[PDB]
């Protein structure tokens, strides 16, 4: 994989090459407005160690940091995600620690309302590949990396509350 983040829009001033996950960029670059990926794809972090918001790139060119979806020029840690092939599978669960009612998803839902009915998910289990999970339909919204493993709780992926709009894989 390969990312280069620019300080400012438009692909311009300071900028940084990466080609691995890493737990703080700061001594890097200290701001980004601009992104290009090569290659890879990439979970960014505004915070060090793969905390604060995240957010979902792949392939192609960001000339400002609405782009990504982005809720300040902050990126300061990032994750390479491992490209899962075949089967991606995960199982979410009404209430916490994998209680109430179970489904399974092995493809991509733009809508948790229009296929389940459901606005919230409070616990899910992640068997095969990464995903990303979004706030709101259609891929938008607030973002967070799951990756295989268990959440029993809505905050162990990132969020302040069991929202839940729409589910990816992460795929080239």
């Amino acid at each position: 994989g390969k990312i280069t983040f620019y300080e400012d829009r438009g692909f311009q001033g300071h900028c940084y090459e990466c080609s691995s996950d890493c737990p703080n960029l700061q001594p890097y670059f200290s701001r980004c407005n601009s992104i290009r990926v090569d290659s890879g794809c990439w979970m960014l972090y505004e915070r060090p160690n793969y905390q604060g918001h995240q957010y979902f790139l792949r392939r192609g060119d960001y000339p400002d940091y609405q782009q990504w979806m982005g809720f300040n020029d902050s990126i300061r840690s990032c994750r390479l995600i491992p490209q899962h092939t075949g089967t991606f599978r995960m199982r979410i669960y009404e209430r916490d620690d994998f209680r109430g009612q179970m489904s399974e998803i092995t493809d991509d839902c733009p809508s948790l309302q229009d296929r389940f009915h459901l606005t919230e998910v409070h616990s899910l289990n992640v068997l095969e590949g990464s995903w990303v999970l979004y706030e709101m339909p259609s891929y938008r919204g607030r973002q967070y990396l799951l990756r295989p493993g268990e959440y029993r709780r809505y905050l162990d992926w990132g969020a302040m509350n069991a929202k839940v709009g729409s589910l990816r894989r992460v795929m080239d």
